[PDB]
């Protein structure tokens, strides 16, 4: 069907499965992506998710051929974003395992992930620039935060394909692995993260995400709450 | 004569034209840059601008010799900044075509631009650090956003010259081209941008600018107005 | 003594001096670090500070062995942070001179400094990730602003050690120097900073710090106040051309 979910211990892999359309995401696919990540989020046995496109490419963005059919992307001010989970701030991390193209709304999904493991011949890019479809799944918010305003404006204005090696030098890809290996390497990294003390990891991440836009004083006070949140685990740390 | 404007289709090139003062910007030059950008912003036939300094150099900053004279930079809390257009948020992008030095206020004009195409030989730097004149044309605001706080603080505190290759690795230069090619490479990049669908390009650009200083959720709310506009 | 303070010209060096604990910071160490920096902030004879760990390593973070002793770190929502000066906004810059490990709370002290000079074999890392102790001295705030969110999230999630050369490529280290030379190289760079016109330098720096979080138009207004703060120096600067 459209999205598959697989689990191995505390790692959940969410798989986009529309290879005939280069994993473009239409309305029902966006809903299945949301359902999958909502379930991951409430599942206390799952610690880390991996997002992966089956078929050799990650995600080509919104399914243009579905424009004005009943399968079109949902576009509303509240509820899920058009690409599915792009507005959610999950309680636990997601690693993107990027093969082939992560472009347009597919780039937005990769940016919504906490880390990106890219294959050597992967390409990241704002390819919706060529066809006049806007970034409305957070790309204009997240890209500049991730890699700095200058590099981000370069990608956003030109729409150019950034290859994996350049993405690694920009900090857009966090790891670059051989062709075919992103899923496995993402899943290995995920399992490593799952084996660390979880409350503290989780609270640190959400502090990193929430600090953007905040003044330092407030961001420091948000962060400080971690010690009360994880106090159980931090006790077991001093030991 | 202080500033020339040349058009090629939907690309307007604004040219700083005081090579004998290393393209330092005094009060009248700043006013002329403002007027040229105001006109570009209002011009429905112009899509992308290029900012380029004639005669081998981009801009060495404020014309400090003009201080105390009627040609002195105007320094006021509102209206144009001292270098000219550095407080404007344009509806459309500008590419800086950097040769030679982009220093002090000249670095601030380059940071105000959306993209920077630099020549191999070009140097970027906070050289006003050495002279004891403050950055008040957005350098302290824009540089950390462009390349991160750590690198920006190195540049700002030290005032060191950053050559084009280092600038490209920091993300400060977007493109590096051979000596004398900055104008042409910028104009070519501009024409490529002018050939894409424009409403969506301009919308995405403004959203990337405004998100800084909104937290995530509010910034996502704001970007979602692009759906309305275009 | 837990912390030593030495003055060389206009450069004050604050020295973490517990090499047998890998320069872990307990309660009384943190209090001595705050006092050293508060004294710096008000000393008109000092322009720039350097923070340096003695004995081969920068700082291993909070002193976990001291939890439940009278020397435990003070952990309170207001006032000084648990590592000591990590919530202070100083009026003057501080350069971290990193040898060996700057990890956990030690990384956070290095992040709190304006610039980092690292030895070629130094390592930066969120090592508290392994022990399950949270970052509460500003690491989750400052790391993303310093190096971007993607690279910061890598370091924060994994807890991996980032060697000096990779740290230089990420923008986390600003300078990389040979083994044994962090202190001297940081002090030399500090003396360079101290030789520049100090009012513009200090205002530019604070504008760069306060702009984070602000829309550009308000941030430009804050920056514009520099000209009133530094008018005497800027007038002198103008008159030399």
């Amino acid at each position: 069907d459209l999205v598959r979910v697989e689990r191995k211990g505390r790692v959940t892999t969410v798989i986009l499965n529309r290879p005939a359309s280069r994993n473009a995401v239409n309305g029902p696919t966006a809903a299945a992506l949301c359902a999958a990540f909502e379930q991951f989020d409430r599942d206390d046995a799952a610690s880390v998710a991996v997002l992966w496109g089956a078929g050799g490419t990650f995600c080509a963005g919104a399914d243009l051929k579905a424009f004005g059919t009943p399968e079109a992307n949902s576009v509303h001010r509240t509820g899920p974003g058009p690409m599915g989970p792009s507005r959610m701030m999950l309680s636990k991390p997601v690693i993107a395992a990027v093969s082939g193209y992560a472009v347009a709304g597919g780039l937005e999904l990769a940016l919504w992930c906490d880390l990106r493991v890219a294959e050597e011949d992967a390409v990241f890019g704002v390819f919706c620039r060529r066809w006049g479809v806007p970034l409305i799944d957070g790309g204009t918010v997240r890209l500049p935060r991730l890699i700095g305003h200058s590099r981000a404006m370069d990608m956003i204005l030109t729409g150019r394909g950034v290859p994996a090696d350049e993405a690694l030098a920009m900090g857009l890809a966090n790891r670059v692995v051989p062709k075919g290996q992103a899923r496995q390497a993402a899943e290995e990294l995920a399992a490593q993260l799952a084996a660390l003390p979880q409350q503290c990891l989780r609270s640190d991440r959400l502090s990193a995400l929430h600090q953007w836009g905040l003044p330092e004083s407030a961001a420091l006070d948000l962060e400080f709450a971690s010690i009360a949140r994880v106090a159980g685990e931090a006790l077991e740390g001093a030991r």
